[PDB]
């Protein structure tokens, strides 16, 4: 029995989502730059690079109440295979409030969207056309509920959806735009004007697989169809929120304090690309990695934690975990050879190559701390209300991250170091692997005993 079931329904389990999850960010990432760079960037002239850039960028931090808006979708917890109804209202109740916060964020949207800060160029431009291609992604959101219950959920969980508008989503992009970026056969556009109407054409597809692989289910039904609104289920939505607090602000409230230092601490020199280049791009995809492991283990932690409430804590817990450290493991040490050629990535010069090469050594490492942080985090803990110690957790390997790791970058600027700048980098990883250790001691809590329907006597 010893390891023997465990890695046994753990291996499964977690690639049965894996596959899956991880395709999705190919979606995300892959559709994100092909059809927004590929256009609107080599034409707009570059104006269409940098601009849309600041673009979906307020929009980064908007996407970020958004997982609320999906933490509440782990809530794929109701079909323990157990209340595998009531789920619809749940769920229903769910994807309102989910336009109850688009609309909360359209606001900041239109508003600054005219006011932007300067007049550089991406004014007009971006500005306002991505503008009403913004109105658009208020609409998606909606769709993003869709996937919460099922996507990630998928009523019980099969995580399949991804591959649906995944594959299906990025390739349609593409064409999209072209006749729209330019094209033309009804209307020719702008690299802006582009990137965005070739999202207006998103969040259509997505409505596609939402009704669609969701009220078809071609494998099931025990679906949806009346529903209504609510004030207290909204103050279990306010519990929604009180899971999806924890969240929301966490993850991209930090977004921004993440922005924060580095560009603070990026005036410490032309490395900005070494830093900039290397660290952020190549990693955020290798990070892309492991949180995949994260929500799948997260539902998956969360589905066999309603069975009959077994222990999917040393399963989903230390498998996913166990694993993860592969993928970060693995991606880390293979990163260590890619260096070079990846460190071309971004295409220049030498331009950083070598400390590129040092930096790059710096994510490999990340990758793998910042790994175990992910997945026992947002996912075991992203279970419930962990959710909400998992942010405390979260900001406590952030201050003292940071400062401390710029204080590295600045312990340069004290104690000494061969590199204040890479080494400040640095610092950073000091903080994820620093909380990593955080929510370790979050060690279940003293596991589980009958406090598991207790987290769910307050998530109910
Ligand atoms: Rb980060």
């Amino acid at each position: 029995e010893n390891s023997v079931h465990r890695y046994k329904k753990e291996a499964s389990n977690l690639i049965k989502l894996a596959t899956p999850v991880l395709i999705a960010s190919v979606a995300q990432t892959g559709m994100g730059f092909v059809d927004t760079i590929m256009a609107g960037g080599v034409s707009a002239i570059d104006m269409a690079a940098v601009s849309i850039a600041a673009s979906i960028w307020l929009p980064s931090i908007l996407f970020g109440v958004g997982l609320l808006m999906a933490l509440v979708p782990v809530v794929a917890q109701l079909n323990g295979a157990g209340r595998q109804h009531k789920i619809p209202f749940e769920v229903h109740q769910g994807l309102i409030l989910a336009l109850l916060v688009s609309v909360p964020i359209i606001a900041v949207l239109f508003q600054t969207q005219f006011i932007i800060r300067f007049m550089d160029v991406e004014e007009a431009m971006a500005t306002k056309t991505v503008g009403y291609m913004h109105a658009v992604i208020f609409a998606v959101p909606a769709y993003l509920l869709f996937q919460a219950l099922r996507s990630f959920t998928d009523g019980m969980s099969l995580t399949k959806p991804a591959m649906v508008i995944g594959f299906i989503g990025l390739l349609l992009n593409i064409p999209l735009n072209w006749i729209f970026v330019y094209g033309k056969f009804g209307a020719p556009e702008l690299g802006g004007v582009g990137c965005g109407v070739a999202t207006a054409i998103v969040y259509w597809i997505m409505l596609l697989l939402l009704l669609f692989y969701i009220v078809t289910s071609k494998r099931l039904a025990h679906v949806k169809v009346f529903e209504t609104f609510h004030k207290p289920q909204p103050k279990e939505l306010i519990r929604l929120f009180r899971l999806g607090f924890p969240v929301a602000a966490a993850l991209f409230f930090e977004v921004t304090l993440f922005a924060v230092v580095a560009l603070l601490v990026a005036p410490l020199g032309s490395t900005v690309v070494a830093a900039h280049q290397v660290a952020l791009n190549f990693s955020s995809l290798v990070f892309m990695f492991p949180m995949s492991i994260g929500a799948a283990v997260s539902i998956r932690v969360g589905h066999k934690l309603g069975e009959q409430d077994t222990k999917g804590a040393a399963i989903a817990a230390n498998v996913g975990l166990m694993t993860g450290l592969a993928t970060a493991c693995i991606t880390a040490l293979l990163t260590v050879l890619f260096r070079e050629q990846i460190a071309l990535l971004y295409t220049e010069n030498q331009v950083v190559v070598a400390l590129a090469m040092q930096l790059l050594l710096f994510a490999a490492i990340y990758q793998c701390m910042d790994a175990v942080q992910v997945v026992a985090a947002g996912s075991l803990r992203g279970y419930k209300d962990m959710t909400a110690i998992f942010h405390r957790t979260f900001i406590s390997y952030w201050v003292l991250g940071l400062p401390t790791g710029y204080i590295l970058g600045m312990t340069n600027w004290l104690t000494e170091q061969p590199l204040g700048a890479k080494g400040f980098w640095l610092g950073f990883i000091i903080g994820l692997s620093a909380a990593a250790l955080m929510l370790g001691q979050r060690l279940y809590w003293l596991q589980k005993q009958s406090d598991d329907v207790q987290l769910h006597l307050a998530a109910k």
